[PDB]
This record gives structure tokens, C-alpha cells and sequence, in this order.
């Protein structure tokens, strides 16, 4: 349950929320903690330049230093007494360092920082974090540089809309997943939210009420085997990619859980970019990463 | 030379500074325009129950609502006589969408819009616009919503650092397409810079500078410019090219990119700018 986390380090900055925040986790729920870091300078290939002695020993000399470096950034942590393994891999295209890092590892969790200029803006997404996004098959967790909000809330967003069979166990986890989560922070509360289209522009009135007549019900069966009832349930129309977000924002929602099958979701990508909370995409597992 | 535009419409607003930037291109160089919009809907994905027809049918409806919206948007365009193209295609996954219109129609140059709120904040870019910035092989013009600064400017980065004769080709393929083109279009002035990072660092470091100001005047006298608009730092591109380009009162930034999608050295480079960007693959790059 959650045990095992890979916390990705920002070379740019000193405050890394991502470690933070792994640790008021471990606070209270445990596990291993791994500082991640894969670096890289364009001076190892130059080699019309320098010869492998030179290169090499500047090789490990960025990497002995840098993990001194997140020594020197954990070492309130350590010296406290968190359990945290520093470890700076030397790699090109840092997303992929990571996947290798999450699957070769043994990871739960991946968290990762993500910025916030102003407050009611949303969230900075890098290419790095896309990736991570759509190619990571281990649950991530977006931690934006924001304090979390006084009145904790957790929001799951379901697709709730499509009967395929795929899209009911990746439901049930996301929910799952985030009661055993909330009960062993806490707080606790838990939102579901349904996000469905109305069809606007044979009678369509139809339609209307039949995507609804399904959406309230499947929504609700949900609940009763995971004992939501109605008062955090939400079922809205309008688009998901705006219906979901200020919904969060209303609501004081300081994460949100989402679920991808598989651009992964232009549908959910979407989604994502207008958001002004912390995210938690759970890929389902049963899924392979390229 | 970029005279079959293909304008990407973004479906949540109304105005298209694509569409404006595309035409004020079109006034000077000329070329065809093509509003372009993928979209997709929800019912398509109700396999039940909607019999297939109607489906089609609101698949019909909403093309037809979208081809009405992107009409009434450039009505002042087209009255007034611009060859403005509308077609709209229903897919899911848009960038795909754009890339086979690209390779299709054969498109000479792509417009899209990015997102700037604020002054020396950096300017925000979704999936889409970065699936386009490493996949598509035709050069992607990234427009900005905010007005071009009052002193135009060009500014191109070039691998310089890195010797191997493709990256030549690449940069001097940069350079050609990036004053060929203000020339003919707002006599803007074209900056080039590059980026620089028995045991003796003191010497690697004039080692390589030694380098850059070498390639650097190899470029620029095949390109008739002047010493005074040639700029070599060092520090990393992903901090150096941003405060040059600010300072430099630089409205656009000529980028470029060879697949084998974009590396981390350039994408850092593009996250933390502040101006219109110009990202080209070096021809042919084929994508997948
Ligand atoms: C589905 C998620 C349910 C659990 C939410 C986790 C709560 C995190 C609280 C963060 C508190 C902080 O602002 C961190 C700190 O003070 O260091
Ligand atoms: C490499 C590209 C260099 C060419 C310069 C392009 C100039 C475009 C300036 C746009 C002028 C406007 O401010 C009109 C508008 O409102 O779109």
C-alpha cells in the first residue's frame, strides 16, 4: 500500500516539494523513499575534445557532486531520521531514466514538482511530465509548489460514460486506491465526480436523459460497494475539460485522482491542462509500458 | 517560400491569432491559407445506442456547427477576399489529425496558438503542441496571443557546440529560411547565437569558445551578416536563450531539431521562453 516511493529531484531549484511531501507521506503511512535524479552534461560526448580519461572521470564527477548536493538538501530529513536513498543516474531523455528507474526499481509511487505562478491559473506541465503522464505505469503523483488547501478534499474523476468492461476496474481502483489513501493520512474526504456531454445542436431530448439515466446510476454503483453516498457524489454536464476543474476549485479541492487506459486521453489531456491541483493519474495496472 | 499555410483553430475561444498571424503572412508572401479543426464527440463514442446513421448524423451536425463557427470567424477575412480554406476533420487525437493533413495537403508552414499571460513569464504549451513541435515534419510556427513587440526581431539557435556535418546542413538550413523570409516580409533584423557550457578545465573552457567563435564566422560570412549581430555565450541554452532574446527585443526564435522526437538539451529551451517560436526539421525527417 503505497510503500515504495520514487521522488523525482529538480535540478533547478533547492526546494524540492516533491521530497516534502513524500516525507509528510512517510509520516504517515511509510514506505521507502528514493531520490531520483538523472543528469547529464553535453561535455561527455565532445569527443574531438576530450579523451575517455577526461570525460569519464567529469562522468562521475557531476554525479558524486549533485548527490552531494541532495545530500545537502535532504540532510534535515536524514539527520531527523527519514529513510531516504539518493541515487543520480547519468542519462539523456530523463523521462525515460525514470520509467527505467520506476520498473527496474520496484516503485509504488512516482512524485514530481510541478509549478504554479498565479493563484488562479493552472498548473505548468513540462514535456518530462507528460511522459510521465501517459508512459509511466506507476501511479503519479503531480505535486505542485503550493501549500495544500486547510480543508482537504480528494476528488475522483471517473469515466463513468462508456460501458466498455476495461473502464469498471480502473473505476474501483481509482476509488479503492483513494479510500485506503485518505483513511490513512488523514483527512478524509472523499468527492466522486461524473463528468457527461448533453448533445445540443428523431427527438434528441431522448438522448439527454438516457446518457443521465445512465450516468446517475453507474455513478452510484460505484457507492454502494465503496459506501460514497450522494452528499461528495457529483454528476454535472458540460465538457470535462472545464466541468471538473472549477468543480475542484468550488469544492476547495486541494488533488484530484484520474484514470487513463491505454495522447493517452485528448480527452483527459485536456483535462489535465486547466487543472489547479495536485493530480494523481492512476494507470491502471494490467498495462505495459513502452 | 511557405505558400500553403495550414492554420490550427482552437476550438474553446473565438479569436484565431493563428489565423491573424496566417494572414498577415499571406499579405506579404503570399501563399494559400487552410482552417484547420479536428474535432470529436462523445455520442461517435456511444456504440450504444445510437444506430449507426444517426450517429453519422451528429457527426454531420457538429462538422457542420464547426464549419458555420470557423466561417463566421473569418468572414472579415474571406468578404474581403482572403483564400481562406475550411476543413474539418473528425478524429480523436488531434495532432494525428494535423500531421496527416500536413503530409496530405503538403503544408508549407504550420500556425498554432500558445498561451502567454504576463510579461518575462514564460509561454504555455499543451500535448498537442508538443506532439506537433517533435513529429511534424514541416516547420511549426508557434504564435503566441500577445502583440508583436514594437521593435521587430529574429533571433536563431543553432547546435554550433556539437561537430557532425547533418547538424551543418540543419543550421544553415535554419539560417537561409530564417532571413529569406523576413527579407521578404518585414525587413526584421536576423541575430544568430550559439550556447557554450594533466587535469585543466581553464583550457576546455577557451577550447570550446575557441570552437564557437571558429563555426560561428563560418557561418555568418555565407550569410552576408554582420559581426554585430552574431552572439556566442556560455551557460545552458535553456537559460542562455531566453535572457538574450529578451534583452535583444526578439519577437520570434528559429529553432532546430533532428529526430534520431526532440531532445531534453532543446525541449528546456522551449518550456522557458517568452517570445513566438519557430521549430524546423531539417528535410527530410519522416514521421511516424
Ligand atoms: C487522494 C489523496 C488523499 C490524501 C491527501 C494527502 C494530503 C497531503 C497534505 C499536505 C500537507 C502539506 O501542506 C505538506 C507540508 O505541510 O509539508
Ligand atoms: C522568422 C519570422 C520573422 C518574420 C516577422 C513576422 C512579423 C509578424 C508581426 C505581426 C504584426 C502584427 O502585430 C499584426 C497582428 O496583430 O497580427
Amino acid at each position: 500500500m503505497y510503500q515504495n516511493m520514487l521522488v523525482v529531484i529538480d535540478p533547478n531549484q533547492d526546494d524540492q516539494p516533491a521530497l516534502r511531501r513524500a516525507v509528510y507521506l512517510h509520516q504517515r503511512i511509510g514506505g521507502k523513499i528514493k531520490a531520483f535524479l538523472p543528469i547529464y552534461d553535453f561535455s561527455y560526448e565532445m569527443t574531438t575534445l576530450l579523451s575517455p580519461d577526461e570525460r569519464t572521470a567529469m562522468r562521475q564527477g557531476v554525479i558524486s557532486q549533485r548527490t552531494a548536493w541532495i545530500h545537502e538538501q535532504a540532510k534535515y530529513y536524514l539527520n531527523a531520521g527519514v529513510p531516504i536513498e539518493i541515487k543520480v543516474v547519468w542519462h539523456n531523455r530523463p523521462f525515460e531514466a525514470i520509467i527505467q528507474e520506476v520498473i527496474s526499481g520496484g516503485h509504488d509511487l512516482v512524485l514530481k514538482m510541478a509549478h504554479q505562478h498565479d493563484r488562479l491559473e493552472a498548473v505548468i506541465f513540462t514535456p518530462t511530465d507528460w511522459h510521465l503522464l501517459r508512459k509511466c505505469p506507476s501511479p503519479v503523483w503531480m505535486v505542485k509548489d503550493q501549500p495544500w488547501p486547510e480543508g482537504g478534499k480528494a476528488l475522483v474523476a471517473v469515466n463513468l460514460a462508456s460501458e466498455e468492461p476495461y473502464h469498471n476496474a480502473l473505476n474501483e481502483k481509482l476509488v479503492k486506491e483513494t479510500i485506503e489513501l485518505a483513511e490513512q493520512v488523514n483527512h478524509t474526504e472523499v468527492h466522486l465526480v461524473g463528468a457527461y456531454p448533453v448533445t445540443p445542436i428523431f427527438d434528441p431530448s431522448v438522448y439527454n436523459d438516457a446518457i443521465r439515466g445512465q450516468h446517475l446510476l453507474a455513478m452510484k454503483a460505484l457507492r454502494q460497494k465503496f459506501g460514497i453516498n450522494e452528499n461528495m457524489t457529483h454528476v454535472e454536464k458540460g465538457l470535462p475539460e472545464e466541468v471538473i476543474p472549477d468543480l475542484a476549485e468550488h469544492l476547495q479541492a486541494g488533488i484530484v485522482v484520474l484514470g487513463t487506459v491505454g495522447f493517452l486521453g485528448n480527452t483527459a489531456e485536456q483535462v489535465i491542462d486547466h487543472l489547479r491541483c495536485d493530480l494523481l493519474v492512476i494507470k491502471p495496472d494490467q498495462y505495459q509500458t513502452p
